[PDB]
């Protein structure tokens, strides 16, 4: 295998043979990989458009090298709740409010994430402004999960080898192939997820990806461009359940959801989205804590997965109770104190 | 502009707005553009299939950038003889041997050439091994010229900043659009040639491109994969003329010549090269002769077009004499020469 031959195939328009995707990974993670060569191929996977199989070497590659967590400290049904980013509509960090709740409801929650690309804030960047230690390594983070309920994986502690990869995409600035593969290397591997994709086009792919792991996820799209569940209208949703993926559309007014603005989920800088969260955990009632309930909920609806109208109402009610009875507001608090200490 | 708005571009597969493909090239000329913009913009506007006028835009970026030869040198006649490469059989270097034939049939020839990407030897090489001095001022290849009745034009000396782009190339291997650009930046800038391209799909691009500039050329692809006119099997030309540009098909036999074997018209290192061109100039006859003379006469017509079978006709005597009378032969005994003072 070489990269003329890989780039070669790739702009012939022809999908690889298997292994090849692997092999062009394995090359970037060790560092055997030139930036012209990592461009080359972000950019030919990305026009002749990638198949699961393709992605999922991609991923698995990522996976092979990351730090993974000790054995037998993972429970079996916990949850990722992450997206893509990239969907340039700068919010709050929707994505990290669910998982604090979700957790607070009692679904274990490992989750991966990372900081900003485009947006203000990005979730690591805000957990970090709420003096949540971003930090944490496989050890601390299996301490965290078991101790509070809830782990954050921060991507570039546990997949170092990735930093050649990132550095290609931030200088080309284009979306490739490359943008789906943060949801996809949880180091964790929780089986279940609430899993965000800005872009369209790829969420299928992605949710491909999930259902060769049989993970039980729902990879959401708003159809506003969020990589979110959205509230300002309705969500495309890849449903993937024993190892099958089937396309569904999402209304929140199905579930008594009023309407919001775009403008009224907008985000700041770090320590207005850390206040965003406080309020909403404080129990401020809006357009704000609206969109988390619906996301968290969207992660327990993942998790039972492991009846869809039915969980829908119990996913809404737990996230709604573990918000009213001041659960995530704790949770915050422990999560906190824990790294503190 | 920008890289992420003109790569954004391209990955959705659609063409580049009117000057966009000239700022990015300018921006690689200049040392503007980092490896990995230089590599996602090739293979981008390659997957994406460049049109005549993107394409027509890095060459004139080039052409601006590039060392003229001193004003009023270069007839107006004058005319190129030369091919992408690329081809991937590793033959004699038939452009060079046709070159020296034309211009021994009295057609002034400003050859634009350089060394090898894959072939054991290349134009540029098998010129030096035969004393010929390929790295010239523009001064001087002005001289060359007019004294010997051709000029060498070394792609690096006379494009100097192009070298990052070359790299990049060399760095991902596989062919991309800057693959065309060489026949296509001639800095003398000759109205006339006879082009090969070895890519079937992208010969017509370069055509329009010759087409908009008003050149009288003949593309040519052998559809045995050759970047000349061919003597294995047929050849498909687009001729250039008046600005139009009109398909064809074109088989030697024809003109009675016997189909050869490209194993006949293989080709070895620099000194097995050279001592083929001395054979053909010599008078030996066979497969290697008949392809020349074909080539040759190809660039007679091409100078012509500044009726297509009697063009053809004077077009083959005037090779087979330039040959045959020894004048082909001298005239490369005062090329080196020339060089020597
Ligand atoms: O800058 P962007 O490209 O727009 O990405 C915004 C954030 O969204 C993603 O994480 P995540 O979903 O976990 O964070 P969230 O809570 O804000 O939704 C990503 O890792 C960023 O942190
Ligand atoms: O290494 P390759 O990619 O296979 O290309 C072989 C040669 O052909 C091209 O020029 P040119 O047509 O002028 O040289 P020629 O005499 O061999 O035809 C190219 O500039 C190379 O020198
Ligand atoms: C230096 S960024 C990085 C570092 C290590 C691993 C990964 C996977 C990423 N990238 C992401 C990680 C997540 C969690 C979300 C998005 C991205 C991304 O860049 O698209
Ligand atoms: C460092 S190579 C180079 C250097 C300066 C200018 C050019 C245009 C080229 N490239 C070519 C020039 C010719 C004449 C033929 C082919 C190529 C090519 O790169 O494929
Ligand atoms: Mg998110
Ligand atoms: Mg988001
Ligand atoms: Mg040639
Ligand atoms: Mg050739």
């Amino acid at each position: 295998p070489s990269w003329p031959q890989i780039l070669g195939r790739l702009t012939d328009n022809r999908d690889l043979a298997r292994g090849q995707a692997a092999w062009a990974m394995d090359q970037i993670m060790t560092g055997n990989a030139r930036p012209a060569q990592i461009a080359a191929f972000a950019v030919a996977m990305t026009m002749k458009a990638p198949t699961a199989d393709e992605v999922g070497e991609l991923a698995g590659v990522m996976l092979s090298h990351a730090h993974p967590l000790p054995a037998d400290t993972v429970p079996d049904d916990a949850v990722d709740v992450v997206g893509t980013g990239g969907d340039g509509v700068n919010t709050v960090n929707l994505s990290t409010m669910a998982a604090i709740v979700v957790a607070a409801a009692g679904v274990p929650v490992v989750k991966h994430g990372n900081r900003a690309a485009s947006s203000l804030s990005g979730g690591a960047d805000t957990l970090e402004a709420l003096g949540v230690r971003i930090d944490l390594g496989p050890d601390l983070v299996a301490r965290s999960l078991a101790e509070v309920g809830i782990g954050f994986c921060f991507a570039p502690r546990f997949h170092p080898s990735y930093r050649h990869a990132a550095a290609v995409r931030r200088e080309i600035g284009v979306p490739t192939v490359f943008n789906l593969l943060g949801p996809l290397t949880n180091p964790a591997r929780p089986r279940a997820g609430l899993i965000g994709c800005a872009f369209a086009d790829l969420a299928e792919v992605m949710a491909g990806v999930f259902a060769a792991r049989r993970s039980s996820v729902l990879v959401v799209h708003g159809d506003d461009g969020l990589d979110e569940l959205t509230t300002t209208t309705t969500s495309t949703i890849w449903r993937v359940a024993a190892g099958s993926v089937d396309k569904l559309t999402f209304d929140p007014a199905g579930f008594g959801f009023a309407r919001a603005q775009l403008d009224q989920l907008a985000g700041g800088d770090a320590q207005a989205n850390a206040a965003a969260v406080r309020a909403v955990l404080g129990g401020a009632r809006g357009p704000v804590r609206d969109a988390v309930v619906l996301n968290a909920a969207g992660a327990i609806v993942a998790h039972a997965g492991l009846e869809w109208l039915p969980a829908w109402e119990e996913g809404l009610r737990r996230a709604s109770a573990a918000i009213d009875t001041g659960a995530a507001e704790q949770l915050l608090a422990r999560w906190v104190r824990f790294g503190r200490q």
